[PDB]
């Protein structure tokens, strides 16, 4: 039942993602010394000018200059011409820091969860490829293989699909668009060549690459001193690339900068968890689990499972499976998913869903 | 086939929405003197400190201090204690301004469109009520009826639904959560009363209000000097409340601050247009139109119509209807929808979709 | 030998003085936990926006938000309309903090010292009155006597003089100009009355007030919401009001924000010390002691005493007196003057010289 | 009657001086299109971040981005590593601009004027050499002779003197300290050599250079990426280097950023004028002219001439000479000195007094 789809992703150097990372870096920095630290911060950046804002109630001694500059360094901003230098950039900290199982969900909410068997990650091929494309470039950057590669990048992958008396089977990569920052001493011809052979063909399965697949490598020509500038970088502004690439559903809640007590993060992770578990357990080929919460109440206020006719069990057979295998109460979620652990920075880029190294990406058994 | 859903909205005083409005105000200010002005700006705010960033190629004389302060005034920030005063706030302008039909879509893209017949607006009841709730409060604020009401507010509406051999029929409002900024001389008891009788019951259809409907009015107690700080307001960070409240699909593209040449705005409007037209024309009760574009190409690179079995015509009968009634090329969109007109500021709050006063909300005839 | 002179002073609310105080507050905050803390910081302010910049090598845990906001509170900025509120203002900290007798003067330098017997403080009448005028207003502000009085103020005192076979004897106050911030509910007539009876006549000696003395109280009319705004407040920009009101000599070195290791502060204090000691010891009625230092060298590179023919001993009789009573080496200065003590904030306003509560203002014995 | 003296100066790259220049550049930019423009602005900078603040009532169309960036370019900040790049730095403009002979002096004031015959400029040798030292380095920088030389520099000159039955005769340069920013590819040994032969010996008269003269060239080692940070540059913070190097007297009034209607600038210039005229006319070898003004009154409220026994005429013979040759009323000053002309930027560095190219530096005839 043909149709096409497109998704995008950005590198660690993208202004918005730098802020997402810095904000989560500050979250990690607090969890390490106080796993109960209450973090609620965000970052704003603009050409060698980083603004750390926020309200965090914690009892840990943190050097914000250090955690911000280290994060910028990690990203690869050490030289001047790159558009950022951790040693010279302005780090204005306007942060306010205080000191002092059946909890109960804060703020009326509605979290979504999604999973599909089109890839081993249980995530849409389009967004998976988009992320992996950026990931590979960072590897080649950090390894030395492609030393002209700079932190800021953007990726878009559009794949042609076809339904299947259930749902969504990828056929081929229609077109790929990739833009990456770079050093001056490297020709546009050499860049485009390296992008096709060393990054694209090294990550995209042969089955999907074609003789007609369209490539748009460095479309706008050069992107040298571009760096994290844009016109400004912000936290929580890359909401779709952090999730499913526009495939599931999204209520609008941002992740980065918020601790594990905010249902926007925790419950979203939990919802992904059950979704991935369901498909992995063969109970369906594609699911859209919807978990609702009521302010004050701990136990979820109605969970809905949305298969697209890919399950044999039947919604409200699968719900009992979820109700017998999962305890989606906020407090239990953080305990079961080990959400007090400082893993948030690595979650701040290349997508929150898909990578198996995260607790919520490990499928639960599911006793049926 | 019961399930529940929640959506939210924010008032004109919400930090993020102030930036969305200011950014669009600057867009309007340019269109009035140069309908071909190229606008690409964004705003950042934090307690009496507004930062205007951006790159705009136009040929019009604009007083940015005036357009920013006027917008803050319009929102209702004229006094000190409110958290913002257009006469005293810092307006730092770091804006860069230059001077000098079958066009062709910029940037690979994928826009979504959505519509449902559950309301006359052809928008989800949950998000419609959420918006209207905030709208009413602004009215009472500006009229004088509720003089304690302040600009910043947040609304959440969760409605219980039930499918219908097609899709989505609202049954009742399960719970409503509303938080609004206020003056000191007004009791929490009087506020909660006014919110239930004068705002909620004055906008929510009797059919949906119940004896069990849950109300959470000013849950967190007092919200006085809670003016625009919210740890830094930003443009393009309220992506879901500007669209369908998490009901359709969203690629992640922000509207505010971008002119009519960016497919992220124009094409999204166009997609909404056809969706609303389809249901209005009786061709379906609920649609998710998906329009894809290819960088360089003008004509859309595959449009997909997604009814949920609510149409009698059948997808790929409805596609021809769309192909015979619509010309979704970028240039034609702006011409047909009159996108060079300065209406963008009023679009910057209370949702981009739903209100009939916008071109894209006027259903096209549809000759079938 | 008639001539006239004018001097000025500013209140604790003056933008520049707020920065001088905040910078010294940060210095005090470090000395209390590490008397060897290396402080080099400065502040910038602009309408509820404070920027703390600087490089400080210390080993003490300081809450910069607390030390900045407390200082703003102390000044009297607690309400909105005053132009500053310590609870709501933006405190952006871009501060960089590290951790790890015959020393030797840093930086070639030339410090000046001055003293005259026209007042018991051994300071020019014009600047003494100017300071005391502002001091009194703060008292009435903090006591409650004049509750309409606000932090920001400016004072100017011009006195008619006459030489005396030596030097400088004040005759009468020619004119006084005083401007002070205020609350709305207070008439310009009532303000001007209170300024003349309760502040001016309560501090200026009867001998100097005349029937012709000119008063300019609130000349520019109102000064309500003025507050610390100007167009910006800065540290080290009020160099003359911090010293002698334009009577001695000044090389240009700023005090506030610099620790005791900077000769600009320490040596200037030391020079004042010896000057005050000389006149107090009857060795002269007016002196201008000039102490020069050589980078690397500890012992002063030539000290010059400048009496205006007011001494009977004779320059290079008085120099030996100074060389036999004083050891102006940097390290000895800090030890003898107890410069590791956190008294710097109170030094940041109303003048560094004159007030007896400071070590350098206590005359040394002088054995001759 | 031996004694020593030291003075300092800074290059065009010094943070404070960049702000002084930028502020005056904005003043020039307005005078060119509206000679009656009311300018009152100041600048703040910090590592690729320039903040333009101010209130200017004028009727001229100015591109502040252009005037700020052009000024940074002129200074020599075009590359990244230098600590500033006019093409990439953040120029935040928070400027507020409106549109619409016997005047009368604004604000009670007391301006000073100074002159001495020890140099042809009629300025202290110490400050003249200090300025010229920085001037020469800029020449070699802009010519190409010393291509490693960067904008930011600091100079200190200490000269040994001796009185002379009147006053002040320089004997020799005791020590010279000079620090200048530089490029990486240049040895500390080569720099120090070039500073002694090509800059110092090329500007300092043979008569003053000795075999004992002490040189401190690049004392602190390397000053590479030491671009304009210096923990925030500011306008009006280099008050003494803009005048007499601590030789005359200074009330504390700043010049840069203020138009010709502010007595702080105009009257100070006028006072210098008469001082230079007096010595040039042989009426004295050293003078300290003191001009006082009364708020509202146009004609100066008492002028005092202070020779140090270097005049044969006798104070109050010289006063009549000044009263018969000069009309120091504010309005007349601007007319006679052509103060509506945009020459203020070149006045913003290397000293306001001394250079003959300025109106106030051209000695008036003096008919006696
Ligand atoms: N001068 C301009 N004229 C027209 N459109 C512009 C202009 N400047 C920016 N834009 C638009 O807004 C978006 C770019 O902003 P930004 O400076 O944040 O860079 P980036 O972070 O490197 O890019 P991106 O976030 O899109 O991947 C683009 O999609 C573009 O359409
Ligand atoms: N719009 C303007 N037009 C002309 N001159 C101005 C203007 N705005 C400011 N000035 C000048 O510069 C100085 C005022 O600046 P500021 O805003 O720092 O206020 P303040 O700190 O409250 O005052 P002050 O420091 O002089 O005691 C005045 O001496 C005045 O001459
Ligand atoms: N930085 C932009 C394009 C570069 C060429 O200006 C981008 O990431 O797409
Ligand atoms: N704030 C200014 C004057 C007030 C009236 O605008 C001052 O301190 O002189
Ligand atoms: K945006
Ligand atoms: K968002
Ligand atoms: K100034
Ligand atoms: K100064
Ligand atoms: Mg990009
Ligand atoms: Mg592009
Ligand atoms: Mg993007
Ligand atoms: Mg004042
Ligand atoms: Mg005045
Ligand atoms: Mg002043």
């Amino acid at each position: 039942g043909a149709f096409m789809f497109t998704s995008e992703s950005v590198g660690e150097g993208h202004p918005d993602k730098i802020c997402d990372q810095i904000s989560d870096a500050v979250l990690d920095a607090h969890l390490k010394q106080d796993p109960n630290a209450k973090v609620a911060c965000e970052t704003v950046c603009k050409t060698g000018m980083v603004l750390l804002c926020g309200e965090i109630t914690s009892m840990a001694m943190i050097d914000y200059q250090r955690v911000v500059r280290d994060t910028i360094k990690h990203i690869g901003y050490d030289d001047s011409a790159k558009g950022f230098d951790f040693k010279t950039c302005n780090v204005l900290v306007a942060l306010e820091q205080q000191s002092p199982e059946d909890v109960g969900a804060g703020d009326q909410g509605l979290m979504f969860g999604y999973a599909t068997d089109e890839t081993e990650e249980c995530m849409p091929l389009t967004i998976v490829l988009a992320h992996k494309l950026n990931t590979r470039m960072a590897d080649l950057r950090r390894s030395g293989v492609l030393p002209w590669l700079r932190p800021d990048s953007k990726t878009q992958v559009t794949v042609q699909y076809v339904q299947d008396n259930g749902a969504v089977i990828p056929v081929r990569v229609h077109t790929i668009v990739i833009s990456v920052q770079h050093n001056e001493d490297i020709t546009l011809e050499a860049m485009r060549e390296a992008l096709k052979e060393q990054v694209i063909k090294a990550v995209v399965p042969a089955k999907y690459l074609d003789e007609d697949t369209i490539y748009h490598l460095q479309p706008s020509g050069r992107f040298v001193i571009g760096g994290p500038q844009g016109d400004a970088g912000v936290t929580g502004r890359k909401i779709i690339v952090d999730t499913y690439g526009g495939w599931g559903a999204h209520g609008g809640g941002a992740f980065s900068g918020k601790d594990y007590t905010k249902v926007d993060r925790s419950a979203a992770y939990a919802a992904r968890w059950v979704a991935k578990s369901l498909v992995k357990a063969g109970l369906c080929r594609r699911v859209l689990v919807q978990v609702s919460y009521a302010i004050g109440v701990a136990e979820p206020l109605s969970i809905s499972i949305f298969t697209y006719g890919t399950s044999k069990k039947t919604e409200r057979e699968l719900l009992e499976v979820v109700n017998k295998n999962f305890d989606l109460r906020p407090g239990v979620i953080v305990r079961d998913l080990d959400l007090k652990k400082p893993i948030y920075q690595k979650t701040a880029c290349y997508g929150h869903f898909g990578r198996s190294e995260f607790p919520w990406e490990v499928p639960k058994k599911l006793v049926f």
